[PDB]
RNA sequence: ACUCUGGUUUCUCUUCAGAUCGCAUAAAUCUUUCGCCUUUUACUAAAGAUUUCCGUGGAGAGGAACAACUCUGAGUCUUAACCCAAUUUUUUGAGGCCUUGCUUUGGCAAGGCUA
RNA sequence: AAGGUAAGUAU
């Protein structure tokens, strides 16, 4: 019993609508997009954390995000091999 | 050269953490010394004691993937051509006889005789 | 960030 990762489209159309509080659909529950909007400091800690270096372009990350879209948390520790990193950035 | 030994990866969970949990390093609270002082909320910077947070290790448990592929260790770790013996055992000249002591007798003890 | 609200009655 392990949860699928969803397709990348999913968070996207999610992130799209609901954009804006003003919306009457989805008001009638906010106790669940309000309970995980606490953690919006830890949502800022694994983003910028996970930060791409100046050698890479693109940085596909594992990305946790709330099913209301409330909040998007990067599940992802920058682990780098030590040396391999001191030579990166020495070059 | 024989037989049995039986993994690695990954995702969770529960606990224990001495150790640089961490070859890196934050914040909060409390109690003391100060610095600002004029009241909160911020603070100044040292010490002491806590808590939280970002992470970590070991062990245990439960799933998944490569479950089928081999390890290591143990077990006795198992074979013939041609070439060899003066220090321990298949080439090793180490034989016998007698004396006297002594043992209930057998024998034993020492010496002598060699070839 | 505050210690910088007039208290109202009408519409």
């Amino acid at each position: 019993a392990q949860k699928e990762d969803m397709p990348p489209e999913h968070v996207r159309k999610i992130i799209r609508d609901h954009g804006d509080m003003t919306n009457r659909k989805f008001r009638h529950d906010k106790r669940v997009y309000l309970g995980a909007l606490k953690y919006m400091p830890h949502a800022v800690l694994k983003l910028l954390e996970n930060m791409p270096m100046p050698w890479e372009q693109i940085r596909d990350v594992p990305v946790l995000y709330h099913i209301t879209g409330a909040i998007s948390f990067v599940n992802e520790i920058p682990w780098v091999i030590e040396p391999v990193y001191i030579s990166q950035w020495g070059s």
